[PDB]
């Protein structure tokens, strides 16, 4: 069986998501999976099974997304996952559904406005994210403290364990909005990237299923609506939906 017919025969779709990167994927105070990524996940289950609750949400951290696909723990990764050429050697990406770049958040009283300013600073990172790869490769001598989970990484910022935190700038906008003792030192770093779902390398039938669905959802402004339901309230009036959302 190709992987799409397998998933159809299973009756559920296993989708890897963040449990702790709001507002994109997280578990709310009631223990329910929520966020922009989760909206697509439930729409994918709806298309497969006529029932948006025939997703099994598998929590996964940034370092283990690819391995969860290689090892068959999940059918799809929707853990707010950035497309890179390097990851594309390893998993097959589906059509993108948001735009992304990197940023650096810093304490209110920080004078760090550039990577030069991080020279003799400790920089906090979630292990396995694109921010991790970016500094590790391009600025290997910048001291870092790397954590497995997002909760841990931001907790170490709030505990003054480092001078700055780098991550997706979209994430860091929402977080600095809920945590006003901190600000954006650098609003936008690196390449103008995209988030997309990923399937196991060679799952062509599944990938095309999802790509086609993303085309059909883009015709009904599904991602803008999802942006309003799940993201708009967590950004300032500064951000356009069009700066974040990709339709189709």
């Amino acid at each position: 069986l190709n992987s799409l017919d397998k998933i159809k025969q299973n009756g559920v779709v296993r989708i890897g998501v963040f449990g702790d990167k709001p507002p994109f994927g997280y578990v709310d105070e009631k223990g329910n999976n929520q966020g922009y990524d989760i909206a697509l996940a439930k729409r994918i289950a709806k298309e497969l099974f006529g029932d948006e609750n025939k997703v099994q949400f598998v929590l996964v951290e940034a370092a283990n997304r690819v391995e969860f696909l290689k090892s068959n723990k999940v059918d799809i990764i929707l853990a707010n996952f950035t497309q890179t050429p390097q990851r594309a050697e390893q998993v097959d990406f589906c059509s993108p559904y948001m735009k992304v770049a990197l940023g650096v958040a810093v304490p209110k009283d920080s004078n760090i406005t550039s990577v030069e300013d991080l020279k003799d600073k400790t920089l906090l990172l979630n292990k396995g994210t694109t921010a991790d790869a970016y500094f590790t490769q391009n600025y290997p001598n910048i001291k870092t403290l790397k954590y497995d989970q997002n909760t841990e990484t931001f907790a170490a910022l709030m505990d003054k364990r480092g001078d700055a935190l780098s991550h997706d700038n979209t994430l860091l906008f929402a977080w600095v909005k809920d945590h006003p003792d901190f600000k954006m030192g650098i609003k936008e770093l690196g390449n103008k990237d995209v988030i997309a779902p990923a399937v196991k390398k060679g799952d062509k039938e599944l990938k095309e299923f999802i790509d086609n669905l993303i085309i059909k959802l883009g015709q009904e402004q599904f991602f803008h609506k999802a942006y309003d339901e799940t993201l708009k309230a967590h950004f300032g009036d500064d951000v356009k939906a069009d700066d974040v959302v990709i339709e189709g």
